[PDB]
């Protein structure tokens, strides 16, 4: 059985809490305003915006006491050919000491800021374009479409368009943004790399519409499966490479979460069968920066162990979907997801 009310309750159980949500919305607004009014950075900071799994509504609630990771981009107008990633980051130390003393730390390519209930993950970026192109991009980064702190789940009317306004317009033509990534610090060395968070967000919103609202829920459900079965799965993939694998495997047109789960798992297994039999791993283009392999740091051994995990899970998911009794079907789904998936009343 599909058990759509049970899937809805399960999703409500694995979303971050309202306490966490209001903490990160207020934290993002406060950081943005403080940066806006900080005199040494006023002419440098273009935009401060929410990104990552939190923005795309693909984050799951942390277990126990833990604070969710909440990703923030600071867009600057710095010349990345004349200043290194650390030059740009150096600019923000006085600001952090003034407004977040004792609550911030450098974490390699980003700054961690400990709030009451969440952990901000701040990345400093720059716009590589110049002239009029740069001005047009800065206008996009200053628009409500970028500055909204509501997540995709809260505004299905969201589009990547400097003219979009919250409903109390489509995505802009791709030629205005698709080939225009930001630069950010590389993970382990003082060099600029490319990232296109806006394009990832837009791609996710569109995939979610193409899949009738089930995509971001399916991402969170599969993350929860991976967490619940972590003892039997490889450490990687997780986080964004896992999300990207799910978005790849899922077909357009999803009609329920049970159907979508079985479909995406079946498709994963068929699409990567040759790669698995070659003891390899796929090369998968990032939706933001096409020439980037989202799987670049994943080992072939981990991909193949994960493939074995998906094969085992797909058998369970098929049985749960095919089951004609609500209790038996829910028991099989709970074999996948654990006790946060409820039994029907
Ligand atoms: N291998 C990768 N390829 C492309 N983009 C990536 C990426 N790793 C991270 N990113 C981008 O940077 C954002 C922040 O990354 P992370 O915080 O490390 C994982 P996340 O997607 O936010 O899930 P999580 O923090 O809830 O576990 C990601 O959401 C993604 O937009
Ligand atoms: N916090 C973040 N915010 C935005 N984009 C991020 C991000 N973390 C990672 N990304 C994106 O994911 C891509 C891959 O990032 P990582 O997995 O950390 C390897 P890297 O930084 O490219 O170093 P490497 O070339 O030495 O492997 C980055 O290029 C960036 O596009
Ligand atoms: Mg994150
Ligand atoms: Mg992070
Ligand atoms: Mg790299
Ligand atoms: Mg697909």
């Amino acid at each position: 059985m599909e058990l759509q009310p049970q899937f809805n309750e399960f999703l409500a159980n694995i979303r971050p809490t309202d306490t966490q949500k209001e903490d990160w919305k207020s934290g993002a607004r406060t950081l943005r305003e403080r940066l806006k009014n900080f005199e040494p950075l006023k002419e440098i900071v273009v935009s401060t915006f929410l990104q990552g799994s939190i923005r795309r509504s693909t984050a799951i609630r942390p277990l126990g006491d833990k604070r969710p990771d909440v990703d923030i981009v600071v867009v600057t107008n710095l010349d990345h050919t004349r200043m290194s990633p650390t030059d740009a980051m150096d600019l923000f130390i006085p600001f952090l000491e003034k407004y977040y003393p004792g609550k911030w730390e450098t974490q390699g390519r980003s700054f961690g800021i400990t709030l009451s209930y969440v952990e901000l993950d701040l990345v400093i970026t720059a716009i590589p374009e110049s002239g009029a192109e740069k001005s047009h991009l800065e206008q996009l980064y200053k628009s409500e479409s970028v500055l909204t702190v509501n997540s995709l789940e809260e505004q299905t009317d969201w589009r990547l368009n400097k003219s979009w306004t919250p409903n109390t317009v489509e995505d802009a033509p791709a030629s205005e943004w698709k080939a225009h990534p930001l630069v950010l610090p590389d993970r382990e060395k003082n060099e600029w790399g490319r990232t296109h968070p806006l394009a990832q967000i837009r791609w996710t919103a569109e995939k979610n519409r193409l899949c009738n609202g089930h995509y971001i829920n399916l991402v969170r459900a599969v993350k929860w499966w991976r967490q619940q079965n972590s003892e039997d799965l490889p450490k990687y993939p997780k986080g964004y490479p896992l999300e990207h694998l799910i978005g790849n495997a899922l077909d357009n047109g999803t009609t329920s979460m049970a159907q979508g789960l079985v479909q995406l798992m079946d498709t994963f297994l068929s699409r990567w069968a040759a790669i698995y039999n070659q003891k390899s791993k796929p090369w998968l283009s990032d939706h933001g920066v096409a020439e980037h392999d989202v799987m670049a740091r994943l080992t072939a051994e981990d991909f193949c162990s994960f493939y074995e995990g998906i094969a085992s899970a797909a058998e369970i998911a098929r049985n749960a979907l095919a089951s004609e009794e609500p209790q038996e079907s829910a028991q099989l789904w709970r074999q996948l997801f654990g006790s946060k998936f409820p039994l029907p009343g």
